[PDB]
RNA sequence: UUGAUGUCACGGAACCUUUGUUGUCUUCGACAUGGGUA
C-alpha cells in the first residue's frame, strides 16, 4: 500500500490463540515484508511537578 | 594655469630576496527493525 495508514492486519503468527498480528504483503521485486505490530502507544497522565 | 637672458628630469629599471610544500594502501561482513504477550 502507499499510505501507511491504511495498512490493516492481514493475518495472525498464531493462528490458534488470535494473537500476534501479522501483515503479510510482497512487492514487485524478490521481497517479502512481515509486520509484528498492530497497536501503537498512548501517553496519559502527563505530569507538569 | 606659467614668466622669460639660464630646467641634462629621455638625470633615476619598483629594483632586490622566499620550492604550493607536507601527511593518508580506492580500501571493505554482520546485521537491520520495535515491540509483542499478559
Amino acid at each position: 500500500p502507499n499510505d501507511w495508514k491504511t495498512i490493516r492486519t492481514n493475518d495472525f503468527k498464531n493462528r490458534k490463540r488470535k494473537n500476534e498480528p501479522v501483515f503479510c504483503c510482497e512487492d514487485d521485486k524478490g521481497n517479502y515484508y512481515t509486520m509484528a505490530k498492530y497497536c501503537e502507544t498512548f501517553f496519559f497522565d502527563l505530569k507538569e511537578n
